[PDB]
């Protein structure tokens, strides 16, 4: 049955082959030892993996019943959570010891880009998004309004181009002030006696802070570019009067380049659909090509050469420092099954295989080694529930390092704070990984899904749009930063915040997302290289190091605030508001699911009911489906409502697509994608912590089975 037997494991051939032929060569790991290690780790850790998952269910069951036997008494609730071991004692102050970490993580505040690893083109663009064109980002998005004269068309619009230029000139004034005058009036740049001199019409000036001059390229007397630094982030002015844009520019400037995506996370989790060995291998292979530096659709950037102010030479990293996000503890995958046909835990597999693969990024790739020069491997672990689950992940990494022959603590962990039991025990979760943790991050999307599911039995929840402003989530965000800073994250590890999902609303992002660095986050998530470039603006405006220093020692969220369930208040909605929420959620669910199930796309732009293009993934799906499950559970809507709305929105989703796309309508009961969507809602309450993978995986697998015949 094209599997390979190794001890108790039966490994899908396509995987076995990939590891032996592509992943193992060059790591100096004996293949047979590797596989014996896989067998041993899986056998040793599977029981504890299962025990943890069972505890989740048991805790949820107790909470469910507590709510059913019930102006919620928060004192009794908190006492109950403590009794059942949900809420655990907060450990004594400590400082993390994680070491051997690159500066991009310890010190540099800036955007963090997340990309589906299964998409090689996206993944390449992401690795290369460390440097990005500010002009392109402004010209190509709505940051520059398409007012009269400034609209985009087939050809270059000089009116729009001029606006882009002026926008950038102001950025320069704000970020790297001249001693006198504005960059808007610059006629030239030179380097004199190690000093940047900016020519203005009437005179010449230097930088208000000469320390911001980092280097240049070309002749000092008329550089081809000028390199500045601000808040640790680089800005490069490209000087080319011969260019199209350059010829029109008052100083011959062709573009302004921003260091953007300082780190990137190659995602195996919520933004990809990978339900079997073939899918996994496609992902593992891209991860491998990124680490070996030979992935090509277009190729990976080399480092950048500069001349220092003084005249000597130096270089800067040309690539985004790469993390890999493994899947969490929940799912099994049949890429490997045991003797009895039981699927093996996917998270365990990811640690072994992405860990193995990551070794290549630590060594030269005929060209310099592509990733960590300090010797670390950076893995994000999502969807953990509490300190025992974190300790488990660390033990897993420890065992994997042994199998990989890596120094202990090589595998660093970025901890998602995106489950309620982690939020309320965050200090203990960090402590559990005190020598491995390189970031914490508020995955607010999953966190919201978990919020809804945990309190499913308490009553009807507020509408999805209301969640972002609820007390529980505001406390959760502050609490995360507090715990991070108290654990000595400043200068040691990232304090990160969540994803911007409205890919077309870049004007909105630029005005809104500045709140994250202002909240003391040294990084926050963006969906694209363009978005990374625009979000980078915020880090030039905000001095995150300063903000963090000022936040130190503060306790801004109480346990009682974290525990505030987002219950709706009686009669909160008119019938039309209820129908809109239902229709909106159904359309978003159907839009995402149809492409997940039919085409194996784990992240899709799906226009919502207000026609806003929303980037959907499993987390946004978990919210939508859990909310409708909650509303159905408490009588806000009927089973006829759900069905009618699904049936109503489906044809609209069909029309929003109409590509290699199959329609769901009119034969709904025969559409696997339709049935998946339906199931996500009607079975939502019974899904473990409201997770969507069990259904999505089963249905995708069903679609694949059907398509092969
Ligand atoms: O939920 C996550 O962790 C996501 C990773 N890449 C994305 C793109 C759009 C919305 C959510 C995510
Ligand atoms: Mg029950
Ligand atoms: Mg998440």
């Amino acid at each position: 049955t094209d599997r390979v037997s190794v001890g108790n494991l039966r490994i899908a051939r396509v995987l076995y082959d990939f590891v032996n032929n592509e992943a193992l060569p060059g790591t100096d790991i004996d293949p047979d030892s590797f596989w014996a290690g896989v067998d041993k780790v899986v056998a040793d850790l599977t029981p504890q993996n299962q025990a943890l998952l069972n505890a989740r269910d048991e805790l949820q069951a107790q909470i469910d019943k507590w709510h059913r036997r019930r102006p919620i008494d928060m004192d009794a609730y908190r006492q109950f959570l403590t009794e059942i071991g949900y809420l655990l004692p907060e450990p004594d102050d400590f400082t993390i010891t994680t070491s051997g970490v690159d500066a991009e993580i310890t010190t540099t505040a800036g955007p963090q880009l997340v990309v589906p690893v299964l998409n090689a083109r996206f993944a390449l663009n992401a690795a290369n998004a460390r440097w990005g064109s500010l002009y392109d980002a402004l010209y190509g998005t709505d940051v520059i309004p398409e007012t009269d004269g400034a609209e985009k068309g087939p050809t270059y619009n000089k009116v729009r181009g001029d606006k882009v230029i002026a926008y950038a000139r102001k950025f320069l004034d704000d970020s790297v002030p001249l001693s006198s005058g504005s960059f808007g009036d610059a006629t030239g740049f030179t380097v004199q006696d190690g000093q940047l001199v900016v020519a203005l019409p009437d005179k010449s000036t230097g930088l208000a802070n000469p320390g911001q001059f980092a280097g240049y390229t070309g002749a000092a007397e008329s550089p081809t570019s000028v390199l500045l630094i601000n808040h640790g982030l680089h800005i490069e002015i490209l000087i080319d009067p011969e260019s199209q844009v350059g010829t029109t520019d008052r100083a011959g400037v062709k573009d302004v380049i921003l260091e953007s995506a300082i780190t990137t996370i190659m995602d195996f989790e919520d933004s990809v659909a990978a339900v079997d060995a073939a899918d996994k291998v496609l992902g593992y292979r891209n991860w491998l090509g990124l680490n070996k530096g030979d992935l090509a659709a277009r190729v990976l950037n080399r480092d950048r050469n500069y001349t220092a102010p003084g005249g000597g030479q130096f270089t800067l990293p040309g690539r985004s420092l790469m993390f890999v996000r493994n899947v969490g503890h929940l799912m099994t995958n049949d890429a490997i099954v045991d003797t009895d046909g039981s699927e093996v835990f996917e998270g365990i597999m990811d640690a072994l295989f992405t860990g193995l693969i990551a070794i290549h990024g630590l060594k030269a790739s005929d060209g310099p080694l592509i990733n960590s020069r300090t010797g670390s491997i950076y893995i994000v672990k999502p969807k953990m529930h509490g300190p025992a689950e974190v300790a488990f992940t660390c033990e897993l990494f420890s065992r994997v390092e042994d199998v990989l022959g890596l120094p202990q603590n090589t595998m660093k962990i970025g901890i998602m704070d995106e489950e309620r039991r982690t939020t309320v025990n965050l200090k203990a979760c960090i402590k559990a990984a005190a020598d491995r943790v390189v970031f914490i991050n508020t995955g607010f999307l999953d966190r919201t899904g978990d919020e809804i599911h945990t309190s499913m039995e308490a009553g009807p929840m507020v509408r999805k749009g209301t969640m972002k402003s609820q007390p529980w989530i505001l406390a959760y965000e502050d609490h995360n930063v507090d715990a991070g800073l108290a654990a000595g994250f400043s200068g040691r590890a990232q304090v990160g915040k969540g994803m911007w999902t409205m890919t077309e609303l870049m004007a909105d992002m630029v005005e809104t997302k500045i709140a994250q660095p202002r909240a003391g986050a040294s990084t926050a998530w963006v969906p694209s290289p363009t978005a990374a470039t625009l979000h980078a603006l915020h880090y030039h405006q905000v001095d995150v190091a300063a903000v963090q220093q000022g936040l130190a020692g503060k306790r801004r969220a109480t346990i009682e605030q974290l525990l505030t369930i987002p219950l709706a208040k009686e009669l909160a909605w008119a019938p039309d508001e209820i129908r809109e929420e239902v229709d909106n959620n159904c359309q978003s669910i159907l839009g995402y699911v149809v492409r997940w199930v039919d085409q194996g796309v784990g992240a899709s732009k799906v226009p919502d009911i207000h026609d806003v293009a929303l980037m959907e993934d499993r987390a946004t799906l978990r919210i939508s489906s859990q909310l409708l499950a909650n509303w159905l559970r408490h009588g806000v809507i009927t089973s006829a409502d759900v069905r009618a709305s699904l049936e109503r929105m489906a044809p609209l989703v069909d029309r929003q697509n109409a590509v290699a796309y199959r329609p769901m309508a009119p034969n709904f009961d025969d559409s696997i994608a339709f049935l998946a969507a339906q199931e996500l809602i009607l079975s939502g309450a019974q899904q473990p912590n409201g997770y969507t993978e069990p259904i999505l995986h089963r249905r995708r697998r069903e679609f694949k089975a059907r398509a092969a015949e």
